[PDB]
């Protein structure tokens, strides 16, 4: 036992890896160095990836979270900010993908991925494919043509696991 130590992922690429798991066990096992959530321009951490990483915090980081926006403003589409990682992790980067339900522009994922490239290692989910609303085919492909860093990606349900790995591991 030690710190960023990542087990039972599927290498899907040389930087890109891949389990079927809870991103907030991984968190509570792991202690990386930065967990990504997957946010609103808000920091209103409702539902999803968010709503489960802010429980476990009992709260602490939706309070950091409304002290930061009322301090800042709201994030832009596509943009991120690092914040405490609470008992989870040493940061959490705060990531906005596109909510494409609202009509958001798709094209904002790869924005959203981009700032992945800004640290060495991550814990993180597919963006967008929740709650937001985008193909997780789609959300996984823009992750591996964009992100050059390295990138543990945690898939909650074991259905939308299988069918990644399968359409990955056939294209
Ligand atoms: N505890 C978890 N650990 C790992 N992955 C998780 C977990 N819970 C859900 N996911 C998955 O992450 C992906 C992203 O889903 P969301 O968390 O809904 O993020 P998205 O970027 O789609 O929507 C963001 C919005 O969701 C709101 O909760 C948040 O405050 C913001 O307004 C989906 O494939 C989502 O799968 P599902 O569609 O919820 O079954
Ligand atoms: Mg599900």
């Amino acid at each position: 036992h030690m710190v960023n130590s990542f087990s039972g992922y599927l290498k899907l690429t040389d930087n890109v890896y891949i389990k079927n798991a809870d991103i907030v066990e991984e968190a509570k096992k792991v202690k990386p160095t930065v967990v990504v959530n997957a946010a609103n321009v808000y920091l209103k951490h409702g539902g999803g990836v968010a709503g489960a990483l802010n429980k476990a915090t009992n709260n602490a980081m939706q309070v950091e979270s409304d002290d930061y926006i009322a301090t800042n403003g709201p994030l832009k589409v596509g943009g991120s900010c690092v914040l405490s990682g609470h008992n989870l992790a040493k940061h959490c980067l705060h990531v906005v993908g596109p909510n494409v339900n609202k009509g958001e522009d798709i094209q904002l994922l790869k924005s959203a991925y981009e700032n992945f490239n800004q640290h060495e290692v991550l814990l993180a989910p597919l963006l967008s494919a929740g709650i937001f609303g985008a193909d997780p085919i789609h959300s996984l492909r823009v992750c591996v043509d964009t992100v050059r860093t390295n990138v543990y990606l945690a898939v909650f349900d074991k259905n939308l696991y299988d069918k990644l790995v399968s359409s990955f591991l056939e294209m």
